[PDB]
Parts: structure tokens; sequence; C-alpha cells
């Protein structure tokens, strides 16, 4: 599978560095408003995972990333890609600028068959999370991986919903900090908390992954909304989920339901771990949710709050591939 990056970004490195480790996904194309010589230095060195893992030279023009040659472009507009010339099946849209099917079309236009936007459809594009409806793409053109807090939420949801039900939710997740924010207190017209110093303050920030469960889980729709708080941390996330069940269970109860489908169905996906983890612990997880047993607690039999953490850059990354896999099946 033939896979052109558009937008070489904390996701689009974090991507490329992913499909290395993989055999049915290759990279063959990269754009991104950058010269080949920058590119190689945003792949060779990354502060929050390191040095590359391979060799990476520039040569005509393009990138040589482990003996095998990469197209790199410089096209602001998605229709003057060209994906014919190099192949590309699926594109990788980690820009953030096309989150609509008319934007997004475009890669179709330039010669490509399906297009995986790395963030949550701002129209009626369907959204897929892994666990939670992988199973209900229908052959769709152009899909969506939701952001990478639904990836957490959306497979934890569904494991306490199916087993004991939920009734209504409240989630906050203490969020690490990302390209958005700024280091000094700067300007920011969107949001306004957003400009504050990242690594000086605990900034609230809105968001709507919680109430986009709904539409990866319908049963779950209305049942679900959030918050956040941005921490000077640069990498690793962790959600707070606070549910009121339907069917009165223990916390040891919980615990092993959780544990059943991180062995079983949800192998990969929802992760388990019963340590003293902190959120260095998770840097570089493949798991999209890892649900923390010690650190939760429960009030009583129907009111019980689920700490689970993910990595908002490798493990969203890496369910970005297994879209990429999965839509080409
Ligand atoms: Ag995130």
């Amino acid at each position: 599978i033939k896979v052109g990056i558009n937008g070489f970004g904390r996701i689009g490195r974090i991507v490329f560095r992913a499909a290395q480790k993989r055999s049915d996904i290759e990279i063959v194309a990269i754009n991104d408003l950058l010269d080949a010589d920058y590119m190689a230095y945003m792949l060779k060195y990354d502060s929050t995972h390191g040095r590359f893992d391979g060799t990476v030279e520039v040569k005509d023009g393009h990138l040589i990333v482990n003996g095998k040659k990469i197209r790199v472009t410089a096209e602001r507009g998605p229709a003057n890609l060209k994906w014919d010339e190099v192949g590309v099946d699926v594109v990788a849209e980690a820009t953030g600028l096309f989150l609509t099917d008319e934007t997004a079309r475009k890669h179709i236009t330039a010669g490509a068959k399906k297009v995986v936007m790395t963030g949550p459809s701002k129209d009626n594009t369907p959204m897929f999370v892994k666990g939670a409806n992988f199973d209900k793409y229908a052959g769709q053109d152009i899909v969506s991986n939701a952001s990478c807090t639904t990836n957490c939420l959306a497979p934890l949801a569904k494991v306490i919903n199916d087993n004991f039900g939920i009734i209504e939710g409240l989630m906050t997740t203490v969020h690490a900090t990302t390209a958005t924010q700024k280091t000094v207190d700067g300007p920011s017209h969107k949001d306004w908390r957003g400009g504050r110093g990242a690594s000086q303050n605990i900034i609230p920030s809105s968001t709507g992954a919680a109430k986009a469960v709904g539409k990866v889980l319908p049963e779950l729709n209305g049942k679900l909304t959030g918050m956040a708080f941005r921490v000077p941390t640069p990498n690793v996330s962790v959600v707070d989920l606070t549910v009121r069940l339907e069917k009165a269970a223990t916390y040891e109860q919980i615990k092993a339901a959780v544990k059943a489908a991180a062995e079983g169905e949800m192998k990969g996906v929802l992760g388990y771990t019963e340590d003293d983890v902190v959120s260095t612990d998770f840097n570089g997880e493949v798991c999209t949710s890892v649900f923390d047993a010690k650190a939760g607690i429960a009030l009583n039999d129907n009111f019980v709050k689920l700490v689970s953490w993910y990595d908002n850059e490798t493990g969203y990354s890496n369910k970005v591939l297994d879209l990429i896999a999965h839509i080409s099946k």
C-alpha cells in the first residue's frame, strides 16, 4: 500500500516513523512547504522520540530514507500534487487545513484512490476509530480517524457500556502541550486561553472528543461530553472518565472486564496495567488507550472514575495506518 503524506507536521512525522516499522504500508511521497534539506532534519532528530532509527539523505531534491526514494513537493494546492506520477493509493491528510469532503477530494482528483484525515472531520465525513466502528466501514473514498482523545475514550467506553451500561458520562483529559499553544503569552484569536504561556500555566480548553464518541458509537450519543486541561508536558495525555453505571458493579469487576478486553477482542488497542505508571512511561505507546487500574477510584457500585492513558502522537499515528490498511482490504 503506497501512501502519500500531506503535511509533515507532528502527526505527519510520526505517521512516517510508524510506517517504517510496518511491512504492508510504504511511504512514497511527502508534501509540505519545506525544502528537502529541512525535511531530512525534522525526521532525523526528534526532541520527544529521539533520533530516527535508520538512514536519511537528500539527493536530486528528494529524500532517501532507508534506501527508498521519496518524492518531495511543496504544492500549496492539493490538486497540483500529481499523485499519479508516484502511484499513491491512500493519502494521509495531515495538514489540518482540508477537513471537508470538498477540500480533501482534491487528492482524488490529483490521482489518489482514498484519503484519510488525521483529524476529526468538520462535515459529514464518517469517522472511524479502531475497536469502535472499524466494521461499519462501507467503502467510502474519504474517511476520518477522529481525534486522538476520541481514539482513547471510545474503546474504553465501549467495553464499559457493553458490560455495565453507561447512563451518563463526563470526561476530562489532562492534555499535554501541542503546537497550537504558545511558549509565551502571545496572540490567539480562536482561543484566548490557548495564547497564554504553555510551560507556565494549566490552561483549560474545550473539546468535543467526548461528544464525538456518539458518532462512532451511536448507542452513547448524547451521553458523553467533556473538557480538557493543557499542562506543561511535551507528550502523553490521560483521560478522566466519570460514568454512572446502569448495572451494579464493583471495581474488581470493572478491572476484570477491561483486562478481558485488553487480552481479548481489543488487544493492541485497549491496554491494561496495574503498575505505578506515570506519563513518560507511555511515550511511544502503540495502544490508543491504556487503562490505569490503581489510578481509578469508585464512590459506589454505580458511580466510578476511570483513568486511561494515551499518546497523542504515537498512538493516534499508528491508528492512522491501521485505518489506511483497513480501507485497503
Ligand atoms: Ag489529543
